[PDB]
This record gives C-alpha cells, sequence and structure tokens, in this order.
C-alpha cells in the first residue's frame, strides 16, 4: 500500500562474486600480480574470514534498507567525484535539428517545450505514468521519474549533496548568461503556450540590456566540485545571493536560450554545444550544471537537454524527452536573479572560464553513423544487438591499442527497489580469445574458427548481461563489502588495496546503449584521462556511435577508434556471412 511491491536487490553469494572477480581480471593483469591476487582473495573469502563477516553485515543491511547499495553507489559514482560536471559527468541528449527563421520561432519552440514539461510533470506528480516493464513483463522501479525535476546537486568540499524538494512553481530561463524566474502559474492557472511566449519575449529584451547585465555566475557551476564549493561559500555570505541560489535550487528545470554557435550545425557540433556550450566565449556560461535538467533551445535551432545524472539514468530520461517532443507535435514580468559580487568572485569567474576552456579544447568528440547494417542483420545471426556491438567495441579497442582493458557497460537493475545500474564487464576471456584470433595474422586462425570464437564471445557477453540485470554481477557487491569494511576500520583490507582491484575499476572504455525512436542521440565524455566514452543507438539498418576521448592522451583518438569500430563491424559481418 505505502511500500513498494518490488523485490529488493539480491545479495550475490560471496564465493560466486570472488570467483567471477578473479576470472574477470586474470587476462588483464600480469601473471605475477594475478598469483598475488589469487592468494589475497583466498584469504579474504576463507571460512570464518573477513569476507564472510562482511557478507553477514551486508545481509543485515539488505534487510534494514530498501536497497543496500543506493547510498554507497550514489557517493561512489557521483557525489565523491571531484571533476567538473561538463564532459566528465553530465551526459547530453541532442534533439532533432530545428529551423528557426526568426527569434519568435525559437521562442515558440521554447514555449511549447515548457508547456510539455508542465504537462509531463503533472502526469508524474499524479503517478499517472504507466509502469515500465522489463524488455518493454516484470515491473520496473519508477522512482527515477521523481528525480527528473525535483533534484539539485550541491557542491561540497569533499562530497557533494543531492537534494530533493514550492508555491508557485517556476523554471529558470538562462539568456545572455542572465537568469530569470519564470513563474509557470498565474492565479493557480497554468500558463498557456501563448502566455509563455509573451513572457519569453520579455526575458530576451531584459537580457539584452547592458545597463542591467550581471556577472556570469553560472560559469562557476562548470568548475571542479571543490572549486565551486569554495566559490559558492563566498556567494552565500550575502543575502541577495542566497535568495538567488535558492530560486535556482527550487526551480523545475532550466531553459537555456543559447546564442548562435557560428559553426556548421553538424551532429558533432550540436553535441559539443550541449556538452559544454563551447566555453565562456560562446554559450558555456549560459548554464547551471547543478540542476538536473537544462533544456537548450538555441537561436540557430540547436536543441537538447544537458543532464546532471546523479538522480536518474538514461532510459528514464529518454522516455521523458521523447514524450515531451512527441506531444509538442500535438501577467507580471519575469524577475532577473540579482547577484552581489566581490573582487573574490571576479577571480573565481576568471579561473572558471580558464578551467572550462581546458575542457573544451581537450575533448576529442565524434558522432559516427555506421550505415552498412543494424539490428535487422544482427538478429538474423541469432545475436542480441547489444552483445554483438559490445564485442565489436572490444575488437575495435584491441585492434587499435593491442590489449583489452577494464570496460564498463551500464546494466539497469530497475527490476529491484530503487534500482539504478550495475556493471557488465565486457572485456571477457572469450572476447580476448576472439580478438586475438582476428588480429594475429601469423597464427592464421581459419575464418570458420574465428566465427566460433565470435559466437562464443557474444554468448559470454549475453550471459554477463543477464547476470548483471538480475543483480548477480560483482561491482555493486564488492563496493558494498568495501564500504562495510571501511565502517569497521579506515584501513581497508588487502582485498580492496590490491592493485588488481584498483585497476579493475579504471574503465578505459566506458559504454552504454541508449536506444531512441526519434532522431535524438546521447553522448558523454570519458571517465579516465586515457579512456573513451562510447554511447551507441542501434536502429534497424544503422548504428549511431558517439565516441569521446581526451586530446591530452597521445594513445587515444576518437577518429581512429570510430574507424576501428567500422572495420570491426565489417569483419564480424563477413564472419557471419561464411
Ligand atoms: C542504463 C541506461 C544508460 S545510463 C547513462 C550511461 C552512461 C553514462 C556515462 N558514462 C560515462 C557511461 C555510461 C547515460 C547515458 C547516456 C545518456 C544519459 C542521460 C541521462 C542519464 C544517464 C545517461
Ligand atoms: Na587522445
Amino acid at each position: 500500500s505505502e511500500e513498494s511491491g518490488l523485490p529488493k536487490l539480491p545479495v550475490p553469494p560471496l564465493q560466486q562474486t570472488l570467483a567471477t572477480y578473479l576470472q574477470c581480471m586474470r587476462h588483464l593483469v600480469s601473471e605475477e600480480q594475478f598469483r598475488k591476487s589469487q592468494a589475497i582473495v583466498q584469504q579474504f573469502g576463507a571460512p570464518g574470514g573477513l569476507g564472510e563477516t562482511l557478507q553477514q553485515k551486508l545481509l543485515e543491511r539488505q534487510e534494514k534498507t530498501a536497497n543496500w547499495v543506493s547510498e554507497y553507489w550514489l557517493n561512489d559514482m557521483y557525489l565523491n567525484n571531484r571533476l567538473a560536471l561538463p564532459v566528465n559527468s553530465s551526459p547530453a541528449v541532442i534533439f532533432a535539428r530545428q529551423h528557426f527563421p526568426g527569434t519568435d520561432d525559437q521562442l515558440r519552440f521554447a514555449a511549447s517545450l515548457i508547456s510539455g514539461v508542465l504537462s509531463y510533470k503533472a502526469l508524474l506528480d499524479s503517478h499517472s505514468i504507466p509502469t515500465d516493464c522489463a524488455k518493454g513483463g516484470q515491473p520496473l522501479c519508477m522512482k527515477q521519474y521523481y528525480g527528473l525535476f525535483s533534484s539539485y546537486r550541491l557542491p561540497g568540499h569533499t562530497q557533494d549533496t543531492l537534494v530533493a524538494q514550492p508555491e508557485p512553481e517556476h523554471v529558470i530561463v538562462a539568456c545572455c548568461n542572465q537568469f530569470f524566474v519564470l513563474d509557470v502559474v498565474i492565479n493557480f492557472r497554468r500558463l498557456s503556450e501563448g502566455d509563455l511566449f509573451t513572457q519569453l519575449r520579455k526575458i530576451v529584451k531584459m537580457a539584452s540590456n547592458a545597463a542591467a547585465r550581471l556577472p556570469p555566475i553560472g560559469l562557476l557551476t562548470s568548475d571542479g566540485r571543490s572549486e565551486w564549493a569554495e566559490a559558492r561559500t563566498v556567494l552565500v555570505k550575502d543575502s541577495t545571493n542566497r535568495d538567488s541560489l535558492d530560486m535556482i535550487e527550487r526551480c523545475i528545470c532550466l531553459v537555456c536560450l543559447d546564442a548562435p554557435g557560428g559553426v556548421e550545425l553538424s551532429d558533432t557540433h550540436r553535441a559539443l554545444q550541449l556538452l559544454h556550450g563551447g566555453g565562456y566565449s560562446k554559450n558555456g556560461a549560459n548554464r547551471w550544471y547543478d540542476k538536473s535538467l537544462q533544456f537548450v533551445v538555441g537561436r540557430d535551432g540547436t536543441c537538447g537537454v544537458v543532464c546532471e545524472h546523479s538522480p536518474f539514468d538514461g532510459i528514464v530520461l529518454v522516455q521523458c524527452t521523447e514524450h515531451l517532443l512527441k506531444h509538442m507535435t500535438q501577467l507580471p514580468a519575469p524577475r532577473r536573479l540579482r547577484w552581489k559580487c566581490s573582487p573574490e568572485i571576479q577571480g573565481h569567474l576568471a579561473s572558471s572560464a580558464e578551467k572550462l576552456q581546458r575542457i573544451v579544447k581537450n575533448l576529442d568528440f565524434i558522432v559516427y553513423k555506421f550505415d552498412n547494417y543494424g539490428k535487422t542483420f544482427i538478429k538474423k545471426q541469432k545475436c542480441s544487438p547489444d552483445a554483438f556491438i559490445q564485442v565489436a567495441l572490444q575488437l575495435a579497442f584491441y585492434r587499435l591499442h593491442r590489449r583489452l582493458v577494464p570496460t564498463y557497460e551500464s546494466a539497469s537493475i530497475r527490476r529491484f527497489q530503487e534500482g539504478r545500474v550495475d556493471n557488465i564487464r565486457s572485456a571477457t576471456p572469450e572476447a580476448l580469445a576472439f580478438v586475438r584470433a582476428v588480429t594475429d595474422h601469423k597464427a592464421a586462425v581459419p575464418a570458420s574458427e574465428k566465427l566460433l570464437l565470435l559466437k562464443d564471445a557474444i554468448r559470454a557477453q549475453t550471459a554477463y548481461t543477464v547476470m548483471a540485470i538480475t543483480g548477480m554481477a560483482i561491482d555493486n557487491h564488492l563496493l558494498a563489502l568495501r564500504e562495510l569494511a571501511r565502517a569497521m576500520c579506515a584501513a581497508l583490507p588487502e582485498m580492496f588495496m590490491d592493485e588488481t582491484y584498483l585497476m579493475s575499476n579504471r574503465f578505459v572504455l566506458s559504454t552504454s546503449q541508449v536506444p531512441t525512436t526519434t532522431e535524438m542521440f546521447c553522448c558523454y565524455g570519458p571517465v579516465v584521462p586515457n579512456g573513451y566514452g562510447a554511447c551507441y543507438n542501434p536502429q534497424p539498418e544503422t548504428i549511431l556511435f558517439c565516441i569521446s576521448s581526451f586530446h591530452s592522451c597521445a594513445a587515444t583518438s576518437s577518429s581512429k577508434f570510430a574507424k576501428a569500430v567500422e572495420e570491426s563491424l565489417i569483419d564480424m559481418r563477413d564472419l557471419c556471412s561464411l
């Protein structure tokens, strides 16, 4: 009645997780390091040993909590991360290209979008969104929907805070780096699209007035999390700033009326604008990255949403955005938020502009549309499209870099209460056997044998996927054992100080499938300096890859990786056509 009917997240058996862990890492560490890790794990999991003690504590935690990993996972994946949110953390979703002859066309789109946000939020708030079922079925957790609009991520010196929340409700409109409170309710009557248009015109006019222009405070939210915690602490010394921060913290979402980009509106360029606004000289300060959703409606027709994803993952977000876009197809003045700055704040602003520009220049990003085939061909090979593509990315990484690396693939655990994600470790032993056969010409493995190895790697990938989505994989389980150990003693046991364990969690290849039904697509940066981010959207006859890496790292190249992906998909096609 008041409590969820969903199952709780399972706790895997301890020995199952330790065995899977060792077999995951054997081929990714040296033989000497692996021998040491084998003995460490044996001691940790011995009868009556520490692992068994921690496992008992984890089963007590499962009984006392709705989800035993929620707190640890939120802190480990997001709130402890000190990197600036743009590129490093906040994914971008790019909508179909739009065409706005005049400003009023841009404003009519933004008015229509805001109206759809208000309608969707009314469905949400009255619990009218139909329960998702697995594979589009077993019911899925719906809690992430309540985090789409009611969430604000506060910076902290060492750990951030995720705050959940209002009479009336308002959005914040960002224009020319200025922020305006737009109430979306007058006399308890929701503003119509026409009223919203009229209000947005008032905002664009006020934002263009240089005598009222205020400093670009939003730039500070683009900095490292400890840097922005420090600058925000300066701001909150003044009551005007506290009032303005409070208005942003409690808004529904941001709507960002970006200026024209001046670059060709390719898919790659539109994505760059959604990821980091092009830096301070372009739209990079027209942002507030702590707020969960920042819809961008650019003057030139670049539209999308920038997502702070501590409160929700991408499947729920795409459900929301597709509903918004599909249903677009079917009076007091807004208040400028004022700011009281100091010489301190000017220094923080200049430093944030410089730090953001390093991120802009460092990001190597490419949108690559593979057009030779898609899901239809892959399914004719008795393969899951996701597993086939994951194996292709392993072959791409191996043929370019001549090793496999610890790889992350998001797996939804929404089958369980409060469920977010666990990790599918796609760098399997079977994937290694396959990529070596394909690339080692002197070994002269027959194509017929490469095909057997291909299908066994796809089998192993599919098996790991089922394991992860049913709560039986290893990353969340080890995370909880680690953090329960830390509560006993700040000195972690050797199990988690082991270089094999640290190595295992540096995801040089970080991936996810985010399928969409419209022309929209999702992207994000890498999670380690020598890594890639790879987000793909498989369609019946094509596959879209968004590949990121950092220009600082001489080993990686997004262009070269996309070419290796193409060659791998062609190789796999030829093997399946024997
Ligand atoms: C379970 C479905 C995908 S969850 C997340 C995946 C992910 C994101 C970043 N890295 C580095 C690696 C993986 C994600 C992807 C794309 C867009 C998102 C938008 C909002 C929220 C999450 C999004
Ligand atoms: Na690079």
